[PDB]
């Protein structure tokens, strides 16, 4: 069984690829962004306790402050070029 | 059985592929964005506890503060190009 | 049985294939955007407990704050081009 001429060109930006066998695992593929990503994730945990035995106390201003994010994003430019230029393509087979 | 000439010429920006063979997984693939994408989770988590055994206690002032997430985009210019420019293509095949 | 020639042209943006065997999973794919996405998520949680036991206890004021998510998007563009250009293609198959 002769084989024969292959010609490949592959032109990919983002090529995310997972093979598995008998692998028991979590999420996979998540966030996947071709441009420009802003992720933000917020969680203050608060366990402030007060305790409070035998015994009188005052009064309980319990007042925290909250955060301030902030993001700026002014003239961005993102510019991508995967290419492939090629004058001529030949793919000959003899097989007599 | 003898071969033919293949010619593959591939353009792709994002290539998600996921094969498997008995694998138990959780969830797979989740937040695929081609352009740009903007990602804002709040949990805030409270735990705060007052506990008051044998006594008295005041007045309580539970007034925490909020969170300010806050983005800014302006002018953004995300400009891809997975391209590919082939002058001639030739394929020829000769199984006499 | 001898071959013939194969000519494949691919220009995709977003392939997002699953292949599976066997495999036992959750949710498989989802928030898949071509463009661009917002995504917010708001799940402040609160256990904030008060426990009073023998005695007396004041006035309570449980009055926090809420979260102010904001997103601000001008003059965004977003221009992708996954093309192939091809100025001649010849796929000759001899099988005498």
């Amino acid at each position: 069984q002769p084989g024969g001429g292959k010609v490949q060109i592959i032109n990919k930006k983002l090529d995310l690829s997972n093979v598995q066998s008998k692998c028991g695992s979590k999420d996979n593929i998540k966030h996947v962004t071709g441009g420009g990503s802003v992720q933000i994730v917020y969680k203050p945990v608060d366990l402030s306790k007060v305790t409070s035995k035998c015994g009188s106390l005052g009064n309980i201003h319990h007042k925290p402050g909250g955060g301030q994010v902030e993001v700026k994003s002014e003239k961005l430019d993102f510019k991508d070029r995967v290419q492939s230029k090629i004058g001529s393509l030949d793919n000959i087979t003899h097989v007599p």
